[PDB]
């Protein structure tokens, strides 16, 4: 049967029993960190014929051959890879050979056969028969051919049974083990598979087949599998799923059905049943199976554990990246200021709306609030003591807010307070008021002219600080 998604086997060999019914592993297979006992015997899963992504064996000892486990693995489709590799075999102690003696096609990605001290029967395999892109294989740290002394079936008596290819200007016999030769097909068949008796398969059959010229006798499909048939494409009203099979809509619509997911569910876009809409699309309603183009960066509501996000750096604003709506409060408190105003804007420039309030305090690094490039509205659903939506205090260099000519912003509810911005002419402050519609909701210690703009050419008034500021 089909088992998915990626099976992750490890620490106990006995976990390899999770694989006893799988004929197809829809996803990857990981076998790490296991140690088979020389004492205890062994498993063997002849049912496994296909793995839709990659096969990765890492740091496993006691296993002396993979054909021992998967004597019938025939295709590793490589629909998703472990970093370019469809087949990774690393630090596999004891492994004396690959033995994957029915492996006939790695549809995608390459292979990595690294530090396997005793691995042999390695130079005797013709990976170009199995893989296209052999140039990308990565091989090193295995057992040296001259110490291996491999002999293909027949070599020792005197009736070679294996075929010969040339690999790296060496013309020799190809085989997976001493008793098993690598299978090849009659040239007649061309780019097609063939039976055990060298009979060509249907052009759709991938890997191999039970009866020639029959598209229902495949061991795998070249393209898509469907209703017992290797199809060259999915039939109308059935959709590609996982790169290898066609599934109808109620199947797609019922995939998380054994689970209580609060997430938006599977969608069907461009003929494929997939868990999520394509990059610039959005589901046209919540839990609709239909994806529609966003028409700009897709809407994205960001909301964190705490209510007030305090951005005290450029690194701290990382999470804001991509967001259109910040549900919470922004406390922008940036002191250190190389040039964080273009860096910040690649993080905060997309925010159109803040649901809470915006507090700018101690932000000496800043000269303008213009990196909030998309901010169109502040909702004021939560406000500082006093009823403040917009609160700006102790800002040494702030010269402007936003450009009150090139830009528009609105404060649905709440009011503002300004203090201790020496480079910030009250004029801007007075303009912002008109624009945001917060004009008229302001007390008058709010916009003081004694410590706001005091040291900037402009064009409770002549004092630097006052009792009015202790309020
Ligand atoms: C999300 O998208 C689905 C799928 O719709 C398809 O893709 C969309 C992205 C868009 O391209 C659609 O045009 C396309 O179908 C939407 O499902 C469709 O939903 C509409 C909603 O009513 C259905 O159409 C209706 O069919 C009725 C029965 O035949 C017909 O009576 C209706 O006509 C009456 O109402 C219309 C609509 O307002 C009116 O203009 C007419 O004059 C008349 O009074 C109406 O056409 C489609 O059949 C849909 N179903 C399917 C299976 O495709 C889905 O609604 C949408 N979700 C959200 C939240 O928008
Ligand atoms: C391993 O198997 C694939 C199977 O081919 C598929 O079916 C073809 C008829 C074609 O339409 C492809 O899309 C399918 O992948 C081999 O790769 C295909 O090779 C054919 C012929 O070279 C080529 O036209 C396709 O583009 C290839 N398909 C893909 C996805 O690349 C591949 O060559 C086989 N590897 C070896 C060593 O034989
Ligand atoms: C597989 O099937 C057998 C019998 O149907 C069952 O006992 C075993 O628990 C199953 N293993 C899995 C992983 O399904
Ligand atoms: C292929 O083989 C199956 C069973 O042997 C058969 O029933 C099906 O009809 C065959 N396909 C053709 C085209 O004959």
């Amino acid at each position: 049967e089909i088992c998915g998604p990626g099976i992750d086997i490890r620490n106990d060999y006995q976990q390899l029993k999770r694989l006893e019914n799988c004929t197809v592993i829809e996803g990857y297979l990981h076998i790490l960190l296991i140690s088979k006992a020389e004492d205890y015997r062994s498993y063997r899963f002849p049912k496994l014929t296909v793995i839709t992504e990659y096969l990765l064996l890492f740091r496993v000892a006691g296993l002396e051959s993979l054909g021992d486990l998967f004597p019938n693995l025939t295709v590793i489709r490589g629909w998703k890879l472990f970093y370019n590799y469809a087949l990774v075999i690393f630090e596999m102690t004891n492994l004396k050979d690959i033995g994957l003696y029915n492996l006939r096609n790695i549809t995608r990605g390459a292979i990595r056969i690294e530090k396997n001290a005793d691995l042999c029967y390695l130079s005797t395999v013709d990976w170009s028969l199995i893989l296209d892109a052999v140039s990308n294989n990565y091989i090193v740290g295995n057992k040296p051919p001259k110490e291996c002394g491999d002999l293909c079936p027949g070599t020792m008596e005197e009736k070679p049974m294996c075929e010969k290819t040339t690999i790296n200007n060496e013309y020799n016999y190809r085989c997976w083990t001493t008793n098993r030769c690598q299978k090849m097909c009659p040239s007649t068949c061309g780019k097609r598979a063939c039976t055990e008796n060298n009979e060509c398969c249907h052009p759709e059959c991938l890997g191999s087949c039970s009866a020639p010229d029959n598209d229902t006798a495949c061991v795998a499909c070249r393209h898509y599998y469907y209703a017992g048939v290797c199809v060259p494409a999915c039939p109308p009203n059935t959709y590609r799923f996982e790169g290898w099979r066609c599934v109808d809509r109620d199947f797609c619509a019922n995939i998380l059905s054994a689970e209580s997911s609060d997430s938006e569910g599977f969608v069907i876009h461009d003929g494929e049943c997939m868990q999520e809409c394509p990059s610039g699309f959005i589901r046209n309603g919540s839990q609709s199976m239909y994806c529609i183009p966003c028409e700009g960066p897709c809407p994205k509501v960001c909301e964190e554990e705490k209510k007030t996000k305090t951005i005290d750096s450029v690194t701290s604003a990382q999470m804001l990246q991509g967001c259109t709506i910040f549900k919470g409060n922004l406390l922008i408190n940036i002191r250190r200021g190389n040039n964080i105003a273009s860096e910040l804007e690649n993080f905060m420039g997309l925010i159109e709306v803040v649901t809470g309030y915006v507090k700018i305090r101690h932000s000496h690094a800043l000269v303008s609030l213009s990196f909030l490039k998309n901010l169109r509205l502040i909702l004021g659903e939560e406000q500082l003591e006093g009823n403040y939506s917009f609160y700006v205090l102790d800002n040494q260099n702030l010269q402007q807010l936003w450009d009150w000519d090139h830009r528009n912003l609105t404060i649905k509810a709440g009011k503002m307070y300004f203090a201790f911005n020496p480079k910030l002419c009250v004029s801007e402050i007075y303009r912002m008021e008109e624009v945001t519609g917060t004009k008229g909701r302001q007390s008058k210690g709010d916009i003081n002219t004694r410590n706001n703009g005091e040291r900037a050419s402009c064009e409770k008034e002549q004092k630097l600080i006052s009792e009015e500021d202790l309020n």
